[PDB]
């Protein structure tokens, strides 16, 4: 009788936005706002948890008010996604209900001592000694050191925590909480895994981690699926409840990478997600069990629909930006003006004829792994041109992704089954080509972009009964935002020609000391 | 009495000109005729003589022609002199006076199954076994090479053989025969000592070379000095001996490089050019004695004025072509666009902030030969903007420079007293800057820039009673024409830290 929505709120490192989802998983309104990025000291990033949950609002509720417009037959939101950046960690109290202080970006370097300090005290020596247990090694990217920073050098988060009325949230469970009026204090699987205090395998918090790093239990959420209920929205920052009109419920929650692995129907062992954004990662989803890197690669949750559905594991790998080597190219070489140029002048040569870039600006970080190299070119000759180097540089981009698939190929214990971009240079149609043939299979780019978004949306859309099952979410997909699926055509004999000048080439990347 | 003048015939390998000199060094008149670049095959490349020898003559005519037209008191020349490209062969018969076939030029690359068969039946492996006789290794360049590719390989060359009717010559040699209408066949000491037949230190055939690589010696002309009577213009060709109207003697002939070490007054041990044209070299005048270089430079004659005049000698070596690699990013790599940015780019950073461009784009050839080598650029970060590549290609172009006068400052066991410049790029004042700065020398740049043509025209008008003696050609050149000088300007340590990170990128370099 009545068409079906479900609205999405992507809280991004850098802004927020709310995407109203139609029942065909089309992205029908959306508005973004940003926030401030707060720089203390050089290596500090703080946000203020207070003016994101503003902003969310405003998004939300913008968004309605657009479509209330457009669309007769919207009246209501069935139920509302939140897909969040990871690893930014925000301590608030039990009963201001306010934050204590900004909350540290993943990107925040202020955890650097305690870092180290853990490696040595707790660790033996040995980043790793818990990894087993959490997917993850020491650094200063996870929840639990920013918790312990807080609670080291802060007044009034460790007088909280004291008096027993500190709860230590990431992005996901603070939006829950402040959205819900403060009665969820809750966080999804996907999320808690980032956080070091999860059994990566059991899924629950770990007590054995908890008391060696000193944060206490009651600080910490309930840790439960990305797909069920969470709790409702039903403030009126904004105007917010109003604008829902309704009584929506929060029924989905998912960290951003895992969300676009999730929204990029990446349901089975094999499939993979490579994203472009303030960060660039790797997702592959390897299966039920837990498969752990000897590479450098993180173990965690992809995602888990329902309380007691299955927990599907991802391997992790941080691959370097592309749209990087592309913008400097243009704006630091003048290598092309800008724009489509860039393919254009690669598709306009043959091959590369001889030379190999390794955009190695800050080291490299993949499989390989050296902080001693430095972005190269070798084999240049007289005849070499701009052509040649910004295709030496897609083909490297391309190749680089390649390596990191080739450990995640060993630890997982299986083969590629596909690789999706999501679109961003991937509008790039040569990198595509160059990357699908590469890897050995179909490169999949999808005509609908907002797939991170998506992930979220669908997350609560199953919980609330908008799509029935996985399969029918990715029959919907298919019949109404067609991907276009990018074949693999160049010859085995090519592809051993192009990995192999590849690895003779990064024996001549080590230029720092 | 008034004015007196002296023609240059400057043989180039894209083109020749003729350039009028008056007493004071000056350049009053000039033609410049084209001529055709042969290729058979890829590699080769070959030079129609008689249509060097017709554009040698147009050349005369036309600037002859144009002097004579506008200014009334020019009437006669007292003597040319000759400069011209080096090693490039060709063959005529003594009595057709006509070629048997195109010539060879000195880059060409045919030569390579000639060259390979000498070095391993001859060093029997060893390429540098002619080095302290002829001066030079076994490489495809020579002339002597080029007379065994003629002689296996051109059916009508073997037939002159046979009736004892051919000769062999060098460019000078050609140009001298035809302009005297085959009176005069002669080479000079600096074209000779190319050819890989002569012994340096003797400047003689040497009859052991000959029979070795079999080129019976009646084919060779007569070896003479760098400034003596070569021969009278005769031939009636084309321009006249009327437009010279007055029969010309020759008497000046000299290489091309040797000519722009003489034209840039290079008479002391120690003083230097380097020069860009088709191709880039340097040398210096090492001395009277000559001296060799375990390193593969080359050895060769520098300058002989007069049959019983002094030999000082040479140290030369190849370097890879500047204006190559700046045009290279201009054109190639879009990284500017103007010829003036180079410039401007560069001094928009204070250094290259850890990078390095070594444009080994051929291979490394210089000091420390490795043809694997290829363009690498090391050490980039996300904060490397082309301002500093191109910086860092002046600098890699003033390093090679550099390396090139550590082999030869030892093997000459003497110090640079002063590098002469020209070629396009002697217009970047950084180039210069960071020149000096790193060689610790006076590096001077000469405006009348017509240096080349200058040697040639040097060396006739000496014998000729022009100019007296190269202390008098100086203090001439001293009056009239202002050297834009340069001074090095920099820690000895500044300087250490680019050849230190030079070295090091050397062993990146090596790709294929």
């Amino acid at each position: 009788f009545t068409m079906k929505y479900v609205g999405s709120i992507d809280q991004g490192t850098t802004s927020t936005r709310f995407i109203i989802f139609d029942e065909r998983q089309r992205p029908v309104s959306v508005h973004q706002v940003p926030h401030t990025q707060h720089t203390p000291h050089p290596g500090w990033l703080e946000h203020d948890p207070m003016e994101i949950f503003r902003s969310a609002c405003k998004c939300m509720s913008v968004a309605i008010a657009k479509l209330r417009q457009k669309d007769a037959s919207f009246r209501k939101i069935e139920a509302i996604g939140i897909t969040n950046q990871r690893e930014t960690t925000v301590a608030w109290d039990r009963v201001t209900k306010e934050p204590l202080c900004y909350a540290p970006v993943w990107n925040d370097l202020r955890t650097y001592d305690i870092t180290k300090k853990v490696t040595a005290e707790l660790g033996g020596g040995d980043s790793m000694f818990a990894s087993k247990i959490t997917g993850l090694p020491v650094s200063t990217y996870f929840a639990a050191f920013k918790m312990r920073w807080m609670l080291e050098n802060v007044p009034a988060v460790a007088d909280a925590c004291r008096r027993g009325t500190l709860c230590f949230g990431t992005i996901d469970t603070w939006l829950m909480y402040k959205l819900s009026g403060g009665k969820a204090f809750v966080t999804d699987v996907t999320n808690a895994s980032r956080t070091f205090l999860m059994d990566l395998r059991t899924r629950k918090w770990s007590p054995e981690l908890c008391e060696k790093l000193k944060i206490p239990m009651e600080t910490l959420p309930e840790i439960r699926s990305n797909s069920e209920l969470f709790g409702y929205v039903e403030t009126d920052e904004c105007g917010v409840a109003a604008a829902l009109n309704e009584r929506t419920p929060i029924m989905g929650s998912i960290g951003d990478q895992q969300s676009a692995l999730f929204g990029n129907m990446c349901f089975e062992k094999g499939e993979a997600k490579n994203t472009y954004g303030t960060g660039c990662f790797l997702l592959m989803n390897v299966g039920e069990e837990a498969r752990f890197s000897k590479h450098g690669l993180l173990s965690t949750v992809g995602f888990q629909v329902g309380r007691d559905g299955p927990c599907y594991y991802a391997l992790e790998g941080a691959i370097a930006c592309a749209g990087a080597t592309v913008e400097w190219m243009r704006r630091n070489m003048n290598l092309f003006s800008h724009i489509t140029e860039c393919e254009k002048l690669a598709r306009s040569v043959p091959g590369t004829q001889g030379i190999v870039f390794v955009p190695a600006f800050s080291g490299l970080l993949a499989p390989y792994w050296d902080p001693s190299a430095r972005g190269t070119i070798v084999g240049m000759t007289l005849k070499t041109t701009r052509a040649h180097v910004i295709r030496a540089a897609l083909q490297a981009i391309a190749l680089q992704l390649n390596d990191v698939v080739g450990s995640m190929k060993r630890d997982a214990g299986l083969n590629l089954s596909s690789l999706r971009v999501d679109g961003g240079l991937s509008k790039n149609g040569l990198l595509m080509e160059i990357q699908a043939s590469l890897l050995g299979v179909d490169i999949l780019v999808p005509s609908m972009h907002e797939t991170t978004a998506l992930g979220a949306a669908l997350c609560a859309g199953l919980a609330a009964g908008v799509w029935t099952s996985l399969e029918e979410v990715k029959a919907v997909s298919r019949r109404e935002n067609s991907w276009k699926t990018v074949s693999p055509s160049g010859s085995a004999m090519e592809r051993e020609a192009m990995i192999a000048e590849w690895r003779e080439a990064l024996k001549r990347t080590k230029w720092a000391k």
